[PDB]
């Protein structure tokens, strides 16, 4: 971990793009970064009752063209279940755009990613 002399990042000012404002008392959060790929990979969600994605959200954070894995995770976990999201493995997220050999490590995080708000979501209502 580094200075990484790539922080404090604005586009034109924006109003909170790609959140929900503030949790809703059931909405998880999954955040998963790594040292040689220097990014971060930020997702928000929403749980109801029952226990299903009714929404998905996805933040920007890192130097870089537009991350299709990430918007790819997001239209996926919209609409599924805890288990299915937590399910998909990046097999699936590196095929489904053809990732680069570069860094293929860039598919894991985007199936890592999701789960990181499913578990955040389980432990909202653990603890109260």
């Amino acid at each position: 971990m580094a200075y990484s002399e790539k922080v404090i990042d604005h586009y034109e000012n924006p109003r909170n793009v790609g959140s929900f404002d503030n949790n809703d008392e059931n909405v998880g959060s999954g955040m998963v970064g790594a040292p040689a790929c220097g990014a971060v990979m930020k997702l928000q969600i929403k749980v109801n009752d029952e226990g299903i994605i009714e929404d998905a959200r996805f933040k920007t954070y890192g130097c870089g063209s537009a991350i299709a894995s990430s918007s790819l995770v997001t239209e996926w976990v919209k609409g599924k279940s805890l288990d299915e999201a937590q399910a998909i493995k990046n097999t699936d997220i590196a095929e489904e755009l053809e990732l680069p050999p570069v860094k293929i490590h860039c598919s894991i995080l985007a199936e890592d990613a999701i789960k990181a708000a499913i578990a955040d979501y389980k432990s909202k209502r653990e603890a109260k």
